[PDB]
C-alpha cells in the first residue's frame, strides 16, 4: 500500500532548523523561526508560567477529559483579551470560543468549519503571507488567493493595491487579515486603514478570518486589538484563531482559540456545535495544561500582572533590538538605509536581502535566515549584533 | 454566513455526562465514560505522573516547539511497548511513530495519512464499535463498513460470522482491529485466533489498523501487545493508533501515537514524510507536556517501576469488581446468569440490559450507562456497588 508513495516536499523552514542543529561552527545565530529569545541567546520559559505550573502541580487532582471545546475560564478570558472586557459581543453572547492545540490548531478547525458547514470555496490571503495559510486551507479543501499587501520601495502598506485586488473577491469569500505583527512584513493596517476594511469587508459581503498570533508584540494588548475590534463593531459574523504561543512562551504545549462570531445566540450556538463536531472528529477533545496555565495567569490578579509585564519586557526587547539593528548596520559600513526597520512590528520585518544573499550569510558566516529575507529580530542580542551585521555588511 | 447552518446531532454519550452533572441526586452513579475510578469513586492522577510533572517543573528550561512527529524518546518508548524491545520491526527501523493528541488524535492522523496518499476508500470497523471510529473516518472522507464479531447467546466472538463477513473486503480495504479490551464487548480473539487473522489478512491484502487505547487493562502489557506482535511478524505495513489515557490517567493532555510500519527503512521514512505533512496542516506539532510525562516514565527505572504497579492496581480492581458486580448481583436477586462478566477485559462490558432498562435506571435510579447497555466497571465501587444492583434487579 505504500511502496509508491512520494515523499512530501521539504519544508525549507523546518529544513533549516535541522540545518541549525547540525552546524557545529561556535559563533552560529539563529534569526529563522519565530521564537523569542532573551539577552542571552536562550528561550526560557515565563516566570509568571513556571509560578503557574507550580500552582497546578500542587492542586490539580484529575486529568479526566475537558470538554469538546476546552476551559470554560480560558475561553472567557481569551474573548475579554480579544474583544475588550465589557464588550457588546460578550454582553450578548454572540461568541463562542473552542480551546485549540496552538493556532494552527484553531486554523484547521475553521477551515474544516467553513468547508464542511458552509458555501465558502476560497480564502484570500495577503501577498506575501505565512505558508502555512495555503497549506491548511488547501488541505481542508479550499481554494486560496493571494491579495496585494506590500509597497517594497517605500516599506510600506499598498493600500490602493490592496484594495484594488480584494475587488475580485466574491461575497461569501473569506478574507484573512493578520490581527497585529504581520508575518511576514511587520506592516500592519492603522487604525484609520482597518476602519475602512470593516466597512469594504460589510459592504462586499466577506467574512472576516483574523490570525491573532501576537497580541501584545506590536503596541501591547489592547492596542493590538484595536483593528479586530473594528471588525467586530461592523459585522454580525467573524472567526479569530489565536495563539498563545508566543506571548507566553507556550509553543510546545500548543495553546490556542477558534473564537466563532454570529449575530445572536441562537445562530451562534448551532454554528458552534457543528465547530464542535469538526473537532470531535479530529483531537476530541484539547489538551488541558497549556491553557490550563494560561486561564490560571489570566484570572488571578497577581500572576497577570506579572505576566503582562513579562510581555511588555519582550516587546520592548525587541524595539530595541530593532534600533540595535539599524544603528550597528551604519556603523558597520552597510550602503543601505534600513530605517524602515524601526517602525515595524513584532518578530519579523524583510530584511530586503536576497535568497542568494540569505544563503551566502548561512554558508559562509553561520548565520541562519529565510529565503525570503525575513529575519527573527528577536533572535538578535547585543552580544550576537557585531558579527551578525559584520556578515550581512559583507554579503551586500 | 451561518444564518442556515443546522445544529450538530446531540452526542448521546456526551451528552450523558452533561445529564449526570446536573443530577442534584447525591447517590447518583457514573458507569458511562471510560474513565478510571478509585474505591473511592475519584479520578486522580498517578502519582507516578505526579513525581514525573514535578521533575519536569524544576528541569524544563524551555516550550520551544517540538518535532512535528513529537518527542523522540517518546517515539522511542512507545515501539517498545507496541512490538517489544529487540524487536525485528525497531532493529530493521520499519516503524516511525508521531505523538499525536491521544489515540483518537492518531487515528485522525492514521484516516488523512490514508485518504490522501493510498487508494483507500474504505474501513472496516466491527460490529459493534465504539462509534467515534465511523465518525472520524467518515470525516476524512473514507467509507466504513461493519465485520461481524459479537455472538450475544453465549457471550463470546463469533469467530465464523467474523470471518466470513470479513470475506467481502477487498485487496486494499483497511481493517480495523482493537489490540486489546475490545470497546464495547470486553471480548478480545485468542491469540490462536489472532494468528489466523493475521494469516487470512496477508492472503487477502487487507491493510491492518490497530487501535490500542487500553494495553495493560486486559492481562498485562506484554500480554495485551500479542494479537499486534502477530500481526507484526507476518505483515509488510501496518498502522497503530495507541492512546495512554487510560494506563497513564492521562486523558485531558492529550497523549497518543501513530505508529506507521511498512517493509524497509526507505519505505517507512518515505512514506511517514506524507504523514508528517498531513500533521503540519492539522495542529502542526504535538503538546509536549503529557507525552514528557510519559517519556521520562517510560524510560526511569524508578518511575517505570511505580507506574507499572499503579497500572496491574488499576488492572486488578477492575478485575475484582467484575467478579463483586456478579456476586452481588445473584445475592440481590437477578434472574439472569452474569458470569460471562468476569471473563471479559478492560473497562467495559455488554450488560444486557435493553435501551429502556438503561432510562429507567437513569431516572428512577440515578444509575448512568450508555444505551447500548454497556457499562464502565471501573466505575463500580464496595461502597456504590449494592444500591448499584439493586437498581439493576429492580428493571430486570
Amino acid at each position: 500500500m505504500f511502496e509508491n508513495i512520494t515523499a512530501a516536499p521539504a519544508d525549507p523552514i523546518l529544513g533549516l532548523a535541522d540545518l541549525f542543529r547540525a552546524d557545529e561552527r561556535p559563533g552560529k545565530i539563529n534569526l529563522g523561526i519565530g521564537l523569542y529569545y532573551d539577552e542571552t541567546g536562550k528561550i526560557p520559559v515565563l516566570t509568571s508560567v513556571k509560578k503557574a505550573e507550580q500552582y497546578l502541580l500542587e492542586n490539580e487532582t484529575t486529568k479526566l477529559y475537558l470538554g469538546i471545546d476546552g476551559i470554560p475560564e480560558f475561553g472567557r478570558c481569551t474573548q475579554e483579551l480579544l474583544f475588550g472586557k465589557g464588550s457588546a459581543l460578550i454582553n450578548d453572547k454572540r461568541a463562542r470560543t473552542a480551546q485549540t492545540p496552538g493556532g494552527s490548531g484553531a486554523l484547521r478547525v475553521a477551515a474544516d468549519f467553513l468547508a464542511k458547514n458552509t458555501s465558502v470555496k476560497r480564502v484570500w490571503v495577503s501577498n506575501p503571507s505565512w505558508p502555512n495559510h495555503k497549506s491548511v486551507f488547501n488541505s481542508a479543501g479550499l481554494e486560496v488567493r493571494e491579495y496585494a499587501y506590500y509597497d517594497a520601495e517605500n516599506h510600506t502598506l499598498d493600500f490602493d493595491a490592496l484594495i484594488n485586488s480584494l475587488n475580485e473577491a466574491q461575497a461569501g469569500d473569506v478574507v484573512l487579515f493578520h490581527g497585529c505583527c504581520h508575518n511576514p512584513t511587520g506592516i500592519d493596517p492603522t487604525l484609520e486603514q482597518w476602519q475602512t476594511l470593516a466597512q469594504l469587508s460589510v459592504e462586499k459581503g466577506w467574512l472576516p478570518l483574523f490570525d491573532f498570533a501576537y497580541q501584545g508584540f506590536a503596541r501591547g494588548l489592547e492596542e493590538d486589538a484595536e483593528g479586530l475590534r473594528a471588525f467586530a463593531a461592523m459585522h454580525k459574523e467573524l472567526i479569530v484563531a489565536s495563539s498563545y504561543s508566543k506571548n507566553f512562551g507556550l509553543y510546545n504545549e500548543r495553546v490556542g482559540a477558534c473564537t466563532l462570531v454570529a449575530a445572536d445566540s441562537e445562530t451562534v450556538d448551532r454554528a458552534f456545535s457543528q465547530m464542535k463536531a469538526a473537532i470531535r472528529d479530529n483531537y476530541s477533545s484539547p489538551p488541558a495544561h497549556g491553557a490550563s496555565v494560561v486561564a490560571t495567569i489570566l484570572s488571578n490578579d497577581a500572576l497577570r500582572a506579572i505576566w503582562e509585564q513579562e510581555l511588555t519586557d519582550m516587546r520592548q526587547r525587541i524595539q530595541r533590538m530593532r534600533q540595535l539593528f539599524v544603528n550597528t548596520l551604519q556603523e558597520k559600513g552597510a550602503n543601505r538605509d534600513f530605517s524602515f526597520i524601526i517602525k515595524q512590528n513584532g518578530m519579523f520585518s524583510f530584511s530586503g536581502l536576497t535568497k542568494e544573499q540569505v544563503l551566502r550569510l548561512r554558508e559562509e558566516f553561520g548565520v541562519y535566515a529565510v529565503a525570503s529575507g525575513r529575519v527573527n529580530v528577536a533572535g538578535m542580542t547585543p552580544d550576537n549584533m557585531a558579527p551578525l551585521c559584520e556578515a550581512i555588511v559583507a554579503v551586500l
